């Protein structure tokens, strides 16, 4: 329901404003970016546009998200109509689509064309990269270069655009526009780089078949990739879907003993740097320190 | 004949058949086997015909020597709309068949097909964004929620027999209306022509938009089942009660127990299809179409006289003769 998303979303405004007085993520970067860029333009309070951006910005990530979620039918010949029934596949799609369709609206009505531009591409380049995913699990001949660009595709764009679209919204100089963009980028590389970390060790020590983790499904991010420059096992493992039984938890432990969770770990300390220094054409304040902190806050997850 | 009525713009509807295949992209080849599954389908282009006929209509008017590339960027940007719309409403409505073809969801999957159309709805929002004119920008994306909007409220009345015929002219607009009406005012608004002259360019194709949505209810029953591909009565079938059925429905209130029952029970669908044959059901839906039909020729009047305009004219005469 978008009723029900701007509401929180306010309300998780409402909290934040209160706090630096004295998922909540992405309206979070957006008003933190919004307030430090407004104050360099010499604005006395946010717009209109900046506060719809970050209700515009959250419809989209739950829009997307909700869409990913849809089942495959493909191949069935008859019980499609009972399982859309069971999943829920129509209020999923039309509530997507009016979620959409209400933010790009919201956004033609900010009249700013850049922005429109920046993140109808956004939601491009993550359809088409959804639709790709598929066709990429546990090929193990994919790059750092290509993880790296997918996570943009998939995480880190949406992110980057919300911060340059919320400092082109306070007027500063495109210079400053661009640094935000950078921030946002590598932020979200840098978180995501973290969850799929996370994803892995998490995996490792837990009781039960990983049989929901990233690498068991074939999605194979950072820690893998790197594991899979010295360890031909586990590429062959990789490539037998884990066939033979047991064999996950191998492919697992070969990953933990090579270096590819703290070769992952510098990765996402790397981008989180690059971040950091994109904020040191803000001044000092409240907002740059927090935006600064997300990043610390994001690599002490470990 | 379709290819006797828009010989005027033959030339630009060329042009734009021969573009739609890479504005999808090539980079991702099953995004591009989508796209290609609808576009070489078998499309009328009626929408893409008619910014054509208002945009030459309009800029003649305006003094412009020559069609501008945003004229006929918004030619491709319509049809790439209402194609992402036609991918999301065949996945609302598990509509096996489109035009021959398998739908996009039966040959990739519910999810593939979603992600396709939203890929075609960014794709149209990032041309238009391009062509630099927010008046148009803004027209199209409340064109674009008025969509999401109409599928809603046709999920939500589902074999809803207390739909009435506002209702149901409001969901026309929804679906296949407002669209039509926003491109030939978007046409308009690229000639540079006056605001008055865009009012009248948006009724005009409101008008026609709802004559067509309304003679396609009703072909859904005047056709046969070869010639339209799908059975006849199939909106009714799916729950989807359209002018002829809301007519009927006041004269014959068995349709409203055979619709009820979802048509549980055997051969209850030919009854109901009876039913609309036996009311004046079909009789008041045409003259429903005629009357629309009659108000977007009079939006032409504010236009000189010229073939564009003639042609634009003869479109609405073309659908209310159509058998289709
Ligand atoms: N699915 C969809 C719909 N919709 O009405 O279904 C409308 C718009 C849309 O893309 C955009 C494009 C730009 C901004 C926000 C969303 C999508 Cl992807």
């Amino acid at each position: 329901v978008v009723a029900d998303d701007l509401l929180k979303l306010n309300n998780n405004l409402k909290s934040l404003v209160g706090a630096e007085n004295p998922k909540r993520l992405r309206p979070a970067l957006v008003f933190l970016v919004s307030r430090a860029t407004a104050e360099l333009a010499g604005l006395l309070e946010l717009t209109t546009e900046h506060q719809r951006l970050a209700e515009i910005i959250e419809m989209i990530h739950t829009a997307s998200l909700i869409h990913d979620d849809v089942i495959d039918d493909s191949g069935m010949r008859r019980g499609k109509e009972t399982i859309h029934q069971l999943y829920g596949t129509r209020v999923a799609v039309l509530a997507g689509d009016f979620m959409f369709a209400q933010s790009s609206w919201f956004l033609a009505n900010l009249e700013n064309i850049e922005v429109i531009k920046l993140i109808s591409q956004v939601i491009k380049d993550f359809a088409s990269g959804e639709i790709k995913q598929a066709s990429t699990l546990f090929d193990c001949d994919i790059t750092l270069d290509d993880y790296l660009l997918k996570s943009y595709y998939k995480t880190a764009s949406l992110i980057a655009a919300s911060t340059r679209s919320a400092a082109i919204f306070s007027g500063v100089s495109t210079a400053i526009c661009e640094q935000m963009y950078e921030y946002g980028r590598n932020l979200g590389l840098s978180f995501q780089v973290v969850d799929d970390i996370l994803d892995f060790t998490q995996s490792a020590e837990q009781l039960g078949k990983p049989a929901g983790s990233d690498l068991a499904k074939g999605n194979l991010t950072a820690p893998v990739i790197f594991a899979l420059q010295d360890e031909p096992q586990l590429r062959e493992i990789i490539d037998s879907e884990f066939s033979e039984t047991n064999s996950l938890a191998t492919a697992i432990e070969l990953v933990h003993r090579s270096g590819g969770i703290k070769r992952a770990h510098e990765l996402a300390r790397e981008k989180g740097e690059i971040a950091i220094q994109s904020l040191q054409c803000l001044p000092r304040s409240e907002f740059r320190s927090t935006l600064e902190n997300m990043v610390k806050y994001n690599l002490e997850r470990i």
